[PDB]
């Protein structure tokens, strides 16, 4: 579908049977979810936001359903005020910006 | 244009006769550029993202050309790690997300 920008481009996501909302964020390199126990091994990572760096945990090959579209990839988990879907997964669902 | 997300959706903007690079950013409410001089009385403003708060200077009704498309709106100026074009201006240039 086409998603307009008058309000925040937030969509339903599904991950491990969890139902959540998330931002479709063309400015995020990476996908950052609020805190949750994901399976598998995680590595610590420092990522940049507008206010500075935060420490997060990187899990790989995590499947996630975005707006009825299957995606599988790297997911970062840390102290974010919002679930954020980044370019790494946005490309997988064929998302473009148009103007 | 249609812009894909395998690389950062970075474009050239023109502002105040200056050319700059900025990130097309659907997950940002606001347009935030690195420190520079703009004409006008400006309000001190605090904004927030990942890593927390940023102190910025709010300039209103600023003309800015984004990839050939003209906008006139609010530009926040401050110690952001990267220039970003947010929804306040993405909407002015008719920008949508599509998959
Ligand atoms: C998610 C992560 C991988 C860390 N990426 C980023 O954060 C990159 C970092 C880049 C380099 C530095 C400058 C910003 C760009 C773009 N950002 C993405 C980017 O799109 C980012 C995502 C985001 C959304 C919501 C909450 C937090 C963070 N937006 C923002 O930082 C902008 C700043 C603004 N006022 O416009 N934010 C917000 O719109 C915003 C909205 C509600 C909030 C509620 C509580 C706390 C913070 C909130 N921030």
């Amino acid at each position: 579908p086409q998603i307009t920008l008058w309000k925040r481009p937030i969509v339903t996501i599904r991950i491990g049977g969890q139902l959540k909302e998330a931002l479709l964020d063309t400015g995020a390199d990476d996908t950052v979810l609020e805190e949750m126990n994901l399976p598998g091994k995680w590595k610590p990572k420092m990522i940049v936001g507008i206010g500075g760096f935060v420490k997060v945990r990187q899990y790989d090959q995590i499947p996630i359903e975005i707006c009825g579209h299957k995606a599988i990839g790297t997911v970062l988990v840390g102290p974010t005020p919002t679930n954020i879907i980044g370019r790494n997964l946005l490309t997988q669902i064929g998302c473009t910006l148009n103007f």
